[PDB]
């Protein structure tokens, strides 16, 4: 089964949205959100990536509990959230925490609740309403094999460099 | 001046919808929203009051740091948040705290500033989208001689009683 | 179906054990518990119960985030704790908010995953081991009909009286 | 040995500092204190007493972890830090939690370190330093003989109405 | 406009005082404060800078949430806190969030209210009470202008080296 | 008098266990506990050094508020908890933090009360009983002339490398 760590910037339950320098390491505070709301799961990205925006492809990760920022969790992916925002492509892909057998019934999808996807769209749909020039569209819940797919492709675009 | 307490059912940041059933005074979840949003100001209800839906009239405070449910506050009103929702009116008065003076440069609605007023409108604005049967309509903004009159008029049909 | 309101007492990951003064309604500190050990779920009683042991009966609340000592929840059984200590008879029913879709997948014991029965069992087994002259046995998990039966006979005792 | 109960009023940590209407029971805010200082220890009010400036006299309880307000908790005074203010006199008993055996080699003044009982007067000389026409005077720790003498005639006075 | 990354140590409302260790970048806790005092903003110093001391230039930024440990933020300077203590010359940038609409009315140290600088200068002032050997003395506000002086001869100090 | 800085993994009261990978010195989460059961210290490694079981030597530090994961702290021992678990020997060494007078009076292991040594016992024996293949045996305190022993043999042990 595919596995790989993701290093969270931005706890769930979180206003303040925190980035991560990729030359440095160093965690950065983006900004205080203008609407709002609160990060309805833990946020990050994976490492040794390269999307198809040019940055690390982004993750969402199921915790019972939060974390801090800049912390590794091993993870495995069950499905993706794409959409296209004014970044471009900006698709994220949604894990539950690996080796934990609490998560084994959560495989794909259709295992994780409507209401739960329903919320984490609403979040990055809604967050950005006002800030001028900034919007979301094609928003849209796509399967694991999907997920699994961008992942490995996003690994060979940053091993190529 | 005008002045009253308002009792805080909800404090600032909570998703944890909190309610007082009037009969008894006690304290009930009412739910957890199902938007990933979190309330901008404190919330309550003035004391003793009878409002234009047959409820007590609500009452948002900004407060520096939190209080917990059932709470008292001596507060002011400097305005107001009009607003239709499925219950029909169900206007909230927006308040500081009475008596302290470094509150006093805020007076009326235009002393607030618009990023904090947008923000308040957009939770009530969003928070029940994904509850079915539930929208809100006819959100606007008005100045502090309108809110004491609504204030005025809830305690004259209060005492009616 | 079975409904009723729950009064909670002690908030989920809390070290601190709230009890209810029955005769004033007031919140008071039975004690900080002497093991390294927090309260799983949140826990209150039964409003207008009497138990097997002369004193409310006991229940487990299932919620996605903690709320207040005091505060009034609508809840419905799908199973109960059954156990003995140094009292006697001191069973817990396990409880999901009342007229919340996002529960109705939970109906009885085994909806319930064995992870968290196994992580609630181990609280009540090993929470007192450091107070002597303290136990508890006979710990065993029941459905919701045998939950039903437990609060249907306790609001008899208490209309007895 | 004596023991009362104390309603805590404010937790420990907290920058707000609630009052209780001794009339309705109700807690209320009455102010976001002007200094950046936090409360040292749980602070409360002995119930059914009437002290030495006509209103209830006050208790610091030394706690694990804090409570909530309206919360009680049985103690045993240890001492007391004698001051007066613009109210006039204005003395609060230092206690521990009766019946805890955790805290049976606190018995006077004495036992508790000169670290706490500084910090605990630092508080109360300097948290009013920037509200104008409010000042304190007179700081002085005392015994446990002299603590439960001042809870002796509180009650006494109590009863006396 | 000046602009430049404020390294947080302190979040708002701590006790804990932390350090950054400037050789290897790593968060050190100097120490739990002696008084019962709080962090009244968030706290930190300006990298790659070289202040009137010998250490990197302080500076504190007012932020609506408290960040973690070890967070950049991107600032611009109001005013600047001149004070002298043991150290010697320790002189503190006040700063707002660089690029955020919310603090464009904060452009020099008139548009700070007066209750909020005499809080922080509450906290320096007396925080260092009961650690002995330790004072301050020549508290005073100075202009963005004086602010901006400091900064840019900071960075000169810096370079060369 | 002996002194070393500990690195803090894990912040007292928590549920979420973490590692660091001394590789890289990244911050991993290794795993939400299984049993309901919080960190009663503040737990981490001593820098510098290579314990009996071929990883860096586990340290217990008494802070009297909690600290963020990857924080230094300068610590003294004053006693060990001596435990063979699965991965073999994983003893751990108490500490309090050096150069605080608060902490004068706790010297050796006598100097801590029997409840806190009981219940950071309590943790160690309880918290892996529901993973399966995972036991703790003989749980001991020790004396600081054992801890400073193992300490010593632990940083010859690294040098030698
Ligand atoms: C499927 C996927 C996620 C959830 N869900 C929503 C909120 C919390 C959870 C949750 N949370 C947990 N843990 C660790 C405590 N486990 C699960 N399970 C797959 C059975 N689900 C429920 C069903
Ligand atoms: C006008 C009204 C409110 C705000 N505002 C937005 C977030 C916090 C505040 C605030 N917060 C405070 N307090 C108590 C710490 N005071 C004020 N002042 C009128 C000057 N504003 C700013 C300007
Ligand atoms: C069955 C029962 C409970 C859980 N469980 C464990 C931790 C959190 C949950 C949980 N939490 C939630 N909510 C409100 C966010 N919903 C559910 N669901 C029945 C599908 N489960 C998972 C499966
Ligand atoms: C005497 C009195 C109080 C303290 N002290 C200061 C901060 C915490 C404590 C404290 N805290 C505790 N508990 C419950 C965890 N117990 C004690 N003991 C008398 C031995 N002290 C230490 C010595
Ligand atoms: C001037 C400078 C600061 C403050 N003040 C004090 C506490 C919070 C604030 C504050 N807080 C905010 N934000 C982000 C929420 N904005 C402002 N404004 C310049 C209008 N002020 C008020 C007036
Ligand atoms: C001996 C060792 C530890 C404790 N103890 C237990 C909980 C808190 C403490 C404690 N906590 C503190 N600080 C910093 C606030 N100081 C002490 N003292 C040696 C006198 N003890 C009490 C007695």
């Amino acid at each position: 089964a595919m596995q790989f760590d993701v290093t969270i910037e931005i706890p769930k339950g979180q206003r303040n949205k925190y980035e991560v320098d990729h030359e440095t390491g160093r965690v950065r505070l983006d900004r205080y959100l203008y609407t709002p709301m609160a990060y309805p799961t833990d946020y990050g990205f994976i490492e040794d990536t390269l999307g198809d925006d040019g940055d690390p492809l982004d993750a969402l990760v199921l915790l019972p509990q939060p974390v801090f920022p800049g912390v590794l969790v091993a993870a495995r992916p069950v499905g993706m959230f794409r959409m296209v925002d004014e970044h471009g492509g900006d698709d994220k892909v949604l894990c539950v925490p690996a080796g934990d057998p609490r998560w084994d019934h959560v495989q794909d999808i259709g295992d994780v609740p409507a209401f739960e996807l329903d919320a984490i769209k609403h979040f990055f749909v809604h967050y950005k309403d006002l800030e001028p020039g900034k919007f979301v569209k094609a928003a849209d819940w796509v399967d694991r094999a999907e997920a699994e797919a961008e992942v490995q492709r996003s690994v060979e675009r940053f091993k190529a460099g």
